[PDB]
């Protein structure tokens, strides 16, 4: 069949910062040891795939981009055993060796064999995609916005053969990482007060965990209005734009929860709302986490006592969740009904239209657009 | 005798930034309700004081400070239910109402009745002291260094009839915030790698913490290499001091931890050695402690990316300690000879030679200097 040869597909190669991807051929070569090239079902467009496009997020270049999707094996190379040709897979973004001091320990996800922004390759240092004859880098070893990719074997999970790739694919980043950093990361409690900056996939997600958690109370935080009235369906009891107010939203936050919130999500990638979302949370025993990733180049700036007087800080990947031990369990809880994910599609298009589906997220008008290849 | 009475007694007024201590008459009133005029026996000599000196904290002048420090009750005002005439006490420089928000939950210790440094006053807002024909301040709520002082009950703690006043007045203060920081804020793991930046009083009391948590590693890290073989003495394993290093501080504890640490703990009161405390901690589960004080109105510049990656950042006042619950407990567990005190205790003066226990700390020379009345 395919097995062994070099495939020709369609991809979307990112060929230079600003501009549309170029849907065109490529060339796939066949697996090595211990690597998996998988048929993709669908992708989703998540933020950090348009960070790549406008240089918030800088990647070698040219590359094909995507993380967040779902297909089935079509070969294995040499040595794989947790995967086999026909099985439904999702890409991970980080991966889980399982024998790194990271993977080892009973909270840390971000495995030291992680390829982050840098490292435009696979574990061997080596390129499995060519186009016009040029060598294409790869993106978080996952590449997904491809007809087929390879994978190495640590970044690739099994997961239930009955389940919808057009919507589990989302486990593989968006739903996931909201969800995860606000029961696994900040831990929110029954009945605590919780306040989401960012409305997008991955804060509706946030807010998903929250109201699983008990929360009795959810403020979505967004500039664009029209944002709030899904975040009211998913758990939001309040909404709040920045902009109607003549204070500083941490001030408002602070008032209307008499005092701070217990826990606050900065879920935008903004230097501005991540300090914000620091001192809305109450001085003494709240917790703030970082979920967006923050503009290239640039620091931010603070005042250290919004941490001496007891707040706690903190970023995480992914949702904390150890990516190949998480991904499966999370489908298998999609599949016995215990989350939803219909409430993040917005749109569906053909993965031909992946610009239109970056100009819908930019334009503010969707959540997440699932392409189908 | 003297109970209804105003007491003309001896207190180290400071009447202006970077000059010394003035012994002089004050007069100072007797207790209104739910108040305690209290003897002093014996008070530390902490940083966070010559901080009020030095400008580096900055408090409404003139003011008689003072917070790490043990006494004799001498009278007491209407209402007073938790102490009597000549129980033993130490004045809380954080309060516990029990009544607010903070005092109700379970981890938060920053009672909201504190009375923090704009704040110069008793709770009712109004001052004790009398000086030279003008009212003085109060410092957060204690003013100890007087002979007598005058605190809301809110703010004292009955302890032990047998306690040895000279040696835990530092549960006032030092030991109880280093101790709290390793065992209660951080809660250092058993066989964990810890880093402490700065090796004054509160930093080898968060040693002892580390050591009291089974750390297998324990880096003291000071400028003043004088400061080593104390913080071996109570359990650093080794101690590395920056200016004998190419790189800087956070690249080499990352390199000797082969990673970054589990733990690190500021205890010095600079921007760049908070930044440095969180860099050196692992990406993906490092935990860093910010105990020092910063200087005052001064922002600190930092990569949030540090976080994203999976870091957390958390300060502390007092250890994370509820105060009133703690102090007769920590004090309990000294007597029972659960921790150790002496090794902090450098030198002892007479009150009357408060200027040259200043002048020891600044000279790098002492730990904790203990001033007796
Ligand atoms: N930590 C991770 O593992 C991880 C995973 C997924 C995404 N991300 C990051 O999370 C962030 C959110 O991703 P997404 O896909 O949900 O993005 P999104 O673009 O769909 O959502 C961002 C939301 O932020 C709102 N927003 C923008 N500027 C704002 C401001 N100044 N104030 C208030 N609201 C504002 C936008 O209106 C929007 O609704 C991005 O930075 C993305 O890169 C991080
Ligand atoms: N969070 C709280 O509740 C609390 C309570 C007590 C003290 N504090 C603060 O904790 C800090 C320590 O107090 P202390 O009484 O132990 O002070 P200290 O002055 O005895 O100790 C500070 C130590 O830091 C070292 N140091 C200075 N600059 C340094 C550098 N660049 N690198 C490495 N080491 C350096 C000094 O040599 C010194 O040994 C102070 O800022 C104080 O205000 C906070
Ligand atoms: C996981 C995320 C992209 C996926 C997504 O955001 O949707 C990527 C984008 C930027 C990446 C981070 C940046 O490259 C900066 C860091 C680089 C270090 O080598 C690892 C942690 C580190 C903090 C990276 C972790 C992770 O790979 C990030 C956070
Ligand atoms: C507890 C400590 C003084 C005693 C000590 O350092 O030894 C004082 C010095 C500076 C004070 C901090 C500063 O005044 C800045 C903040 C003021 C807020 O109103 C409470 C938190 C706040 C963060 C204060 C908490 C606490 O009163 C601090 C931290
Ligand atoms: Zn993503
Ligand atoms: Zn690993
Ligand atoms: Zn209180
Ligand atoms: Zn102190």
């Amino acid at each position: 069949s395919t097995a062994g040869k070099v495939i020709k597909c369609k991809a979307a190669v990112l060929w230079e910062q600003k501009k549309p991807f170029s849907i065109e051929e490529v060339e796939v070569a066949p697996p090595k040891a211990h690597e998996v090239r998988i048929k993709m079902v669908a992708a989703g467009i998540c933020r950090s795939d348009d960070h790549v496009v406008s240089g918030t997020l800088v990647a070698p270049l040219p590359v094909i981009a995507g993380h967040e999707a779902a297909g089935i094996v079509e070969s294995i190379g040499e040595g794989v055993t947790t995967v086999r040709p026909g099985d439904k897979v999702i890409p991970l973004f980080i991966p889980q060796c399982g024998k790194c001091s990271v993977c080892k320990h009973p909270e840390g996800n971000l495995c030291l064999k992680n390829l982050s922004m840098p490292r435009g390759t696979m574990q061997d240092g080596t390129s499995r995609f060519t186009c016009r004859g040029k060598p294409i880098h790869h993106f978080l070893g996952t590449s997904t916005f491809s007809q087929y990719t390879v994978v190495d074997e640590i970044s690739v999970a099994k997961i239930d053969a009955a389940s919808p790739l057009e919507k589990v694919c989302l486990v593989g980043c968006g739903f996931s990482t909201g969800y995860g950093s606000a029961v696994k990361v900040a831990k929110v409690t029954q009945g605590s007060t919780c306040a989401v900056f960012g409305l997008g996939g991955v804060g509706l997600s946030v807010i998903m965990g929250c109201k699983a958690a008990g929360a009795a109370r959810i403020i979505g935080v967004d500039i664009n209005k029209d944002k709030f009235a899904k975040a009211k369906e998913v758990g939001a009891t309040e909404c709040v734009n920045p902009q109607d107010y003549k204070k500083p939203i941490q001030e408002v936050l602070t008032e209307m929860s008499n005092g701070g919130v217990d826990f606050s999500f900065e879920v935008i990638g903004r230097l501005d709302t991540m300090v914000a979302a620091l001192s809305c949370c109450q001085e003494a025993y709240g917790v703030s986490v970082i979920v967006g990733v923050p503009p290239d180049s640039q620091n931010l700036s603070m005042n250290p006592m919004l941490l001496l007087s007891g707040r706690t800080w903190k970023g995480a990947i992914f949702g904390g969740f150890k990516s190949k031990d998480s991904v499966p369990k999370l489908v298998a809880d999609f599949m016995a009904k215990k989350f939803a994910l219909d409430p993040l599609i917005t749109h569906v298009l053909p993965f031909e239209k992946i610009n239109e589906g970056f100009d819908l997220l930019r334009s503010g008008k969707s959540i997440r657009t699932i392409l189908t290849f």
